[PDB]
C-alpha cells in the first residue's frame, strides 16, 4: 500500500563508511560571503528552533566558507490515544560554502531511544540493514527510522532551499 520508492537504492548515503546526508545548491549570483551569511543565519535559526542546549553553532570559518553545529531533536514515528513512539536523535550539520554554490551535509546522526537504548545510523538506517537483499522493500522492523530519517534530511535542505529565496511547497 505505502509508497516507499524514495526510501530505496540511494536513500541514505554512505561517505568513508558513515553516513552523510547532503545537497548541493547552486546560488551562482551569490559571492561565498553573500552564501556564507545567509548559511549562518538560516542554520542559527534552524539550531534555536530545537529550543535546547544541545542545538547550537559550534564551529565557523569566515574565509573558508565553513560552518557546522550541532543539533538534537524527536523525531515523531507515530501516535495513538494511548501512546507516543518516538525518538530523540543527535546530528551535525556541515555547512560549505564557495563562490556561486552550497554544500549542506547532515552527519553523525545518532539515536536515543525510551532513554537507554542508543543507535548508530550506520548499524541501523543503511542499505546493508534496512532494505532487502533485492533493494526492493524496506526491512519492516527498521522501515520507521529509514523513512522518518530521509524525511527529517529532505526536510532541512527544503529549508536550505527556502533560505536561498525558493518557494516553499511544505504543507
Amino acid at each position: 500500500k505505502k509508497d516507499d520508492t524514495r526510501y530505496l537504492v540511494g536513500a541514505v548515503p554512505e561517505v568513508d563508511g558513515k553516513v552523510v546526508f547532503s545537497k548541493e545548491f547552486q546560488i551562482p549570483g551569490m559571492s561565498q560571503a553573500q552564501i556564507y551569511d545567509t548559511m549562518t543565519k538560516w542554520m542559527d535559526e534552524r539550531l534555536k528552533e530545537n529550543k535546547n542546549i544541545d542545538s547550537r553553532i559550534v564551529f565557523s570559518d569566515e574565509a573558508k566558507g565553513t560552518i557546522a553545529g550541532v543539533g538534537e531533536e524527536w523525531i515523531v514515528f507515530s501516535s495513538s490515544a494511548l501512546s507516543l513512539d518516538r525518538t530523540l536523535v543527535n546530528y551535525q550539520i556541515t555547512v560549505t560554502c564557495k563562490p556561486g554554490n552550497c554544500l549542506v551535509e547532515l552527519e553523525k546522526i545518532r539515536f536515543t531511544y525510551r532513554e537507554t537504548e542508543k543507535y548508530k545510523a550506520e548499524e541501523w538506517i543503511t542499505d546493508k540493514y534496512a532494505l532487502n537483499k533485492a533493494k526492493t522493500k524496506l526491512v519492516r522492523g527498521l522501515a520507521k527510522w529509514r523513512r522518518k530519517t530521509v524525511d527529517f534530511a529532505d526536510d532541512m535542505f527544503m529549508d536550505v532551499a527556502v533560505a536561498f529565496g525558493a518557494p516553499d511547497t511544505r504543507p
